[PDB]
């Protein structure tokens, strides 16, 4: 009876594929899940309402690609931490003028509400402009149409992206900035449940099951 909520669309995480969801969130849950013998149904929903869903405790946990800060740290609970993620920028094809990440010059960058991208954004570029979008294929066909110069997004999913949909159409520039970690989110309280995922967290990496979750999604081993 938890209640997950999950991304509406962050590929390869959670997506869509036909009925049911799909991605590494959702299998490393249902590994966790089994693990532990906790039953569950997923909810998945726009990433802005996922941390205001676990402080009002509308949902009992949360897997989303969700980033660990310490500034979210004062609203809500994190496991010990499972993909070593980052961000990256991606423009059109033929783009010219971008480099790097300045569009930190008066750029126009498309971003998804509720990230870290945002986040990002604001403090490290001086955009002439900066649209949010509840999710990222808004941004992308906003980079598509030549209504923004870049998008910046998380360096798996624009890479999932790039190499699947988005294949000739864009390209990332640069390389993987904010190494961040991603982790299991919680409402304040529920450290029953968290000092304890992290167990189920552990015994996936020792047993192996863990590289066989990532390899599935990524082609390769972790290590």
């Amino acid at each position: 009876k938890l209640v997950v909520a999950t991304d509406t669309a962050f590929v390869p995480f959670e997506f869509k594929q036909g009925d049911l969801y799909v991605g590494f969130d959702v299998d490393l849950w249902a590994a966790i899940a089994k693990e532990l013998k906790l039953d569950y149904e997923l909810k998945p929903m726009d990433f802005s309402g996922i941390i205001p869903a676990l402080q009002t405790k509308n949902v009992d946990l949360a897997l989303a690609g969700i980033t660990i800060t310490d500034e979210r740290k004062k609203a809500i609970d994190f496991s010990d931490g499972y993909y070593k993620s980052g961000l990256l920028v991606m423009v059109k094809a033929n783009n010219n003028d971008v480099k790097s990440v300045k569009d930190l010059d008066g750029k126009v960058v498309a971003v998804k509400s509720g990230t870290g991208s945002v986040d990002y954004a604001k403090a490290n570029i001086k955009t002439k402009d900066l649209r949010q979008f509840p999710n990222i294929d808004n941004a992308y066909m906003e980079l598509g149409t030549n209504r923004a110069d870049a998008v910046l997004h998380d360096t798996p999913n624009i890479l999932y992206f790039i190499k699947t949909a988005g294949n000739g159409q864009f390209k990332a520039v640069g390389d993987s900035l904010e190494a961040q970690q991603y982790g299991i989110a919680f409402p304040k309280g529920s450290d029953e449940l968290r000092d304890k995922v992290n167990g189920a967290l552990k015994t996936l990496r020792e047993n192996g099951t863990y590289n066989e979750i990532y390899k599935k999604w990524f082609g390769t081993e972790p290590k």
